[PDB]
DNA sequence: CTGTTACGGCTCCATATGGAGCCGTAACAG
DNA sequence: CTGTTACGGCTCCATATGGAGCCGTAACAG
């Protein structure tokens, strides 16, 4: 009846050791990355899917793959588990919003029993082909490929290579589109140089779509071979489409997509079925009329059914799940939203809420539930609909855990377990244990240092002013934008903040953003409506924050990243003994040959094959993970080598460097960014989207000033805990008052505090928004009755 | 608390519902594929299923394949379960006994931690490439190809096609290797017509081991294109390693390691560790000792274990699951088992025990668990064992559900569901629920007649005798039999038996019947150990009965198999209106084009292609699923036409066809089979393992009398009712009354009874055995004091 | 009339080159 | 000394033909 587990040592896992109680509410939280989140999802997570993978299917197991054995000595009161991660998938058009939602199924039996026509259950889906739509297949739109996109020189000749798709080059003799460009000449003898434009329609037609499948000689004239050979020409269109048909990767797909455009079949039109289903009319409506419809308007129009005694006695299940299942969607709070809705358009927290409701309508109880930040992207009362849904849940009969930063899930919460003091080497051990009470008893845990309140946000007691330099949007009706106009000001700590699903952050993201990339630095990327921008004088460049990670490769460090390596190198290049060894400056690097280890070049580990295991990566023994050749390694300066700067720890390198200001100005712009615990030169797949935050904000820091630079941070209040915060708003107010311009769009009542310009956009979310529901001031904006943010500004003043 | 399904359909669910209580031991038994085993296989399970899959990961959901959604209306206070199948897996040579036991890790670190050498946990075990041996990669054998296998035929020319892989003919100018000989040749000035024999060892070996992947110009001259082109020849052994490499289906590797035999390698030999790593000695005996070490033997080893006291506390942990780990094996009951056997080399049944075993020592609480003939392959005393297992597991917390059909289970079972009352239209419906004092109370179920002792199985009055005809195997030391001579006599219903694991099934199965095979049929299969076999000359053919299924192609029908199919189209052809239309006789047969459908050759089903769904099966609309044009399906005789009469049910036949002689003879015999229900024209791999058995015996049953003709069936009580089982001892009564001989090797008290000479084979399982315990009458060997069967057959009798 | 063998026909299963992002280096301007 | 731009180099990710088993048909023997 207990979760134990002993013996753990993943990551910074000091052999910590707690029990766990079952059929409860259990909350973990603890410093930015202080190792608690990365336990909590690679211990107790990896051991039930292992112990559950491995026991299903033998094939299945291979299928799904194996997960990796984890370093904890044995746990114990286990259970299979599920996870409601923040990475969401592309998926197929073929998903549906109802179909995730586990009630389109419902839906087509309740109109197949109910409906009448104007019968079978099966000619009511639309995944099946015993009712759909030729025309688009189902997909319900026609994904083709864009002419004036994928060659629009129209001046540009045939052999310039007027088509830019890859694989389709014409001015590469080497390309493998060559050999076919040469049979389509000799098949039609056009001479090469011919434009474009001025192409004859058949010749062009032979080339997009092919020459019918008809025989065809190619000559194919190698270094050493030489022949040819009989073959087709499927064209240019019909290539991409079977290259986008078989393709399986997410980014290859939005590349592909980037020269299409899917035109909403005609036929059909958001209903890719038989003609004769819409013939069903159930209460005066279609299909398709019930799905579009939002789920407020959706539950009320279920709401007023009214139908024959027998209808109403074989509705006392179907009609009954389908009310539950709307509450449940109501209780998770995306009121703005469609069952039509495509699947793929939702955000993060959207999905992993749509995902929440599908999982309490299932009621498969008895389970443990391991979710991650559920506050995120939600408005207080928000957080109180999942508060409620939370403890329905657990009132289910099942055990959770899940790690956020909210007061109030503390509050409600039963059993706190806090990791801490410090992250890394400065934490890692288990601060206390119990319920919220002794929490606050307790004085040696910082979240309970926090509760008390010894350590709070002092509102600001002056607040910046505008300028007079402000940026003019009118007109804008991008998604459910109803035609707004937002002044929005450029020189102060300035921010946008709304009810969940407002669709501000969506029009900021599309929009301005877009607008100034192209404006500034030359981004070639359509954006969406937009009228009129004005004030574009004012700034000069503009950058964005995400939490994308820094690189995808070995070859990076953050030392890299940050620039301090080049720094370093330079100081041991001065050297009295490198200069008598003659050493290059560039010989102290590792991305570079002449002084790495030629054995694993540089990347510090070997591969090994095994006939029936996969790829094996050990550490290279020729370097022993030095990375460094031994006679470049011999030499030492003021005590310490290169390989050992590498590997030291940043705290310790503030102290080091106390004579080397060039160095020392990165090196304590680093110590502020609040990750001095990170390794110099950790891994950079290694770094986690809180350290990839904190390196970005470093290296914005590090910038010159210039007073003509604006940023955006996309909901930086995830993943940290109220210090963290707390050196996240300190770090906005000191980059404000640099002289550059800050846009932040998030939902922390802190960081709302710390504003001093509170854009309002309402005041209902979807449909029911699309204009500006006010502004100015903070202590203003609390003055307004009609807003939930500025009832909640007021509440927290 | 309840497992409440509603509105099932699948198969033959009339609609059925039951409330399944929660953490219990219920058990589900009825007639042999009545449809209750069907509706517990593939409907709760099915359920929580596709409930987990795809809450879980949506790459991992695709990966392990989406799984179809059943036809029940909803399913109600469901759990993720597990299922204990028996279709068992090849897998790899990598994969271990100890491996699947989850006791090599546990040794290994016990060995890590106690064990002193002659110290990393790491390099005791044999998986990772830190600790390994690099003659075999860790494989402990050596999978190369046999030389005297691939090309036998040394007095063969190379033209002539020695070598009989596929993929590898020289005789054939339109083979893909001829374009290779012509290049080895041009390269060699070899003339094809020489001997392989004659061949010189420079030849031979580049054609074996290729030309060092050197630089060759390859000739093609196809019927519309030519050409050469550079390329490297890696040889027949080479490639044949690549194919094998690539090779990923078990048919496949089955057929290349019939060509191949994996040597042992000689430099580590069972330890495919580095020599360092044996030099760790833990009580004076090795890892790999501790691993050949039998289960039994194992456990007093690690009983007698005695150390420093610091181990004895570290060991309160590690000692102590090893210790529970051996005695949960040991109620497993494999005691004839090493941690070092290999996976692969194990029954469906030892599986199915292990598997169990594991998932015990998992301890996963809080699960449903499913399992299928748990008595299948265990003597009594295993039942005993087995029972006090399952009943272990049930109180660590998880509810069960098994299906069987062994007394004793029933007897310590709670609540008992019995579905039926016959099979397919005559069952289908839950005859009665509650505990088995009120099933046996109840008078509508089966299950309860057979309990109540109203039908029994009587023991014979008198027993046949043998006519002077025996069959002489002596010498015989395969496996683990120690040159056993057993004198089997031929011409009554004898039959050998004895404890789990015995290996004298394993005997039957390697030896006499390949020997016999080998003699009579001309299988060339290598059998195992045989000194001599005599009375060879006393038969003449000999049958095989397994459980495979009749056909995997849906081009083939029952009645097909049973060939009334022909009688049924000669009786079409003999009418007057055929003849008058002219229509031959083979047109009334789907299989062959002139009558069948062309819209779907005779298939019955059209697929449709999607661009984002897999391949779809509907009905042909064309033919309406008839497979019969409509010309020829326009002929009636008797009021039936061919495609009613192929849609006909057997029960309405027998009736129908009472003056047709020569289809009645057939008729009866498959009525006399006992699978009346069974359509006449039912899918073929619809079919299920009984109704396959149930058609080959009926087909052994129709073969004209030879009276030298012997017939082996691997053990025909699995999934057999009570009723079923007695039936089918008639039929073998009948069989050998026929004229033929009979061996069966299974475990059934009743079919033990039923026999009339016993073969015992002990007195112990795996090393303990390998003697002939003793012979004789039933009567007689029930006298026999040192005998479990013995004392088995005693009480019963 | 029945069993066996041989042959033909049918079906299902099996087996290397181009592009984007980042780091290091050189050059130019303030 | 510092910021910016341009270029070069590096790495990781992406995109049809032969064989075994079965059915139907013809031929031959009892
Ligand atoms: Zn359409
Ligand atoms: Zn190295
Ligand atoms: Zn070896
Ligand atoms: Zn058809």
């Amino acid at each position: 009846d207990y979760i134990v587990v002993k013996g753990a040592r993943e990551h910074n896992l000091k052999n910590i050791d707690v029990k766990i109680p079952r059929d409860k509410f259990v909350v973990i939280t603890g410093l930015s990355g202080s190792g608690k989140s990365s336990l909590a999802f690679d211990t107790i997570y990896a051991e039930g899917q292992r112990r559950y993978v491995e026991s299903l299917s033998s094939y299945a197991r291979q299928f799904l793959g194996q997960m990796e054995k984890p370093d904890v000595d044995y746990i114990d009161g286990l259970s299979p588990a599920i996870a409601i991660d923040q990475k969401t998938t592309s998926r197929n058009p073929r998903s549906t919003v109802g179909t995730v939602t586990e009630i389109y199924d419902y839906l087509r039996l309740l109109f197949a029993r109910i409906g009448t026509p104007h019968i079978t259950p099966r000619m009511f889906s639309f995944n099946n082909p015993y009712g759909a739509c030729p025309e688009c297949t189902g997909l319900g739109s026609l994904m083709r490929i864009d002419p004036d996109l994928v060659i629009p020189d129209k001046k540009l000749s045939l052999a310039q290579g007027a088509v830019r798709a890859s694989g389709w080059n014409i001015a590469n003799d080497e390309s493998y589109a060559r050999m076919y460009i040469d049979a389509l000449a000799k098949h039609y003898n056009f001479s090469v140089d011919t434009p474009v434009e001025e192409l004859p329609p058949h010749i062009l037609d032979i080339i997009l779509y092919g020459t019918n499948g008809e025989k065809i000689k190619i000559e194919y004239e190698r270094e050493n071979e030489k022949g040819t050979f009989m073959a087709s020409f499927p064209g240019i269109i019909n290539s991409m489409e079977r290259r986008y048909k078989e393709t399986t990767s997410e980014v290859m797909k939005q590349y592909y997509e980037n020269f299409m455009s899917n035109i909403p079949c005609p036929v059909c039109k958001g209903a890719r079925l038989k003609k004769e289903s819409l013939a069903v009319t159930i209460g005066g409506k279609n299909i398709y009329e019930v799905c579009c419809l939002s789920i407020g308007e959706a539950k009320e129009f279920f709401a007023n059914l009214n139908l024959t005694e027998r209808q109403q006695l074989i509705a006392r299940q179907i009609l009954k799940e389908i009310n539950a299942r709307l509450g449940f969607l109501v209780d998770v709070g995306l009121d703005y939203l469609t069952l039509a809705r495509a699947a793929g358009t939702l955000s993060g927290g959207e999905a992993q809420r749509i995902r929440l409701a599908t999982q309490i309508g299932s009621g498969l109880m008895g389970v443990i539930y391991i979710l991650d930040e559920p506050s995120i992207g939600l408005h207080q009362r928000d957080n109180d609909r999942l508060l409620r849904s939370l403890k329905k849940l657990r009132d289910l009969g099942n055990t959770l855990l899940v790690v956020e930063h909210d007061e109030d899930t503390m509050y409600a919460s039963d059993y706190i377990i806090d990791l801490g003091p410090g992250a890394g080497s400065h934490g890692g051990q288990i601060v206390a244990e119990g319920t919220v009470e002794e929490i606050k008893q307790n004085p040696n845990s910082v979240t309970g240092e926090y509760l008390s309140g010894r350590k709070k946000i002092e509102v600001p007691k002056e607040r910046r002013k505008p300028n007079g330099k402000w940026l003019e949007i009118i007109g804008a009706r991008e998604n459910n934008l109803k035609n707004i106009n937002v002044r929005i000001p450029l020189g102060v700590f300035t921010c946008i903040t709304g009810v969940s699903g407002s669709g501000a952050s969506s029009l900021i993201n599309e929009i301005l953003y877009k607008r100034l990339a192209a404006e500034l630095n030359r981004a070639s990327v359509k954006p969406g409506e937009h009228d009129l921008i004005k004030g574009i004088e004012y700034l000069d460049k503009v950058i964005d924050i995400d939490q994308s990670p820094i690189g995808r490769t070995p070859r990076s460090n953050p030392a890299t990243y940050t620039g301090v390596f080049d720094f370093i190198r330079e100081i041991f290049a001065n050297t009295t003994e490198a200069k008598t060894r003659g050493y290059k400056a560039g010989r102290f690097s590792f991305n570079v040959k002449g002084g790495r280890c030629e054995a694993c070049a540089g990347d510090g580990i070997n591969k090994i094959e095994m006939h029936f295991l996969p790829d094996i990566y050990v550490p290279c023994e020729v370097c022993k993970g030095k990375r460094y050749n031994r006679e470049t390694l011999e030499v030492r300066y003021k005590g310490k080598n290169i390989a050992e700067v590498l590997d030291m720890t940043v705290e310790e390198a503030l102290e080091f460097f106390k004579n080397i200001p060039r160095i020392h100005k990165k090196i304590e712009t680093l110590y502020d960014v609040g990750l001095g615990y990170i390794k110099l030169g950790q891994s950079s797949t290694t770094l986690s989207g809180g350290e990839a935050q904190r390196v970005k904000l470093a290296t914005e820091l590090s910038r010159k000033s210039t007073g003509k630079t604006m940023y955006i941070l996309d909901e930086p209040t995830t993943g940290l805990h109220m210090a963290d915060v707390h050196r996240l708003v300190g770090i906005l107010h000191r980059l404000v008052e640099a002289g550059n311009s800050v846009v932040v769009i998030e939902h922390n009542l802190d960081v709302i505090k710390t504003a001093d310009y509170i854009i309002d956009l309402g005041p209902e979310g979807g449909s029911g928004g699309g204009l500006v529901v006010a502004e100015g001031t903070p202590e203003e904006v609390a003055k307004v009755e009609n807003s939930y943010t500025g009832q909640f500004l007021k509440k927290v003043l």
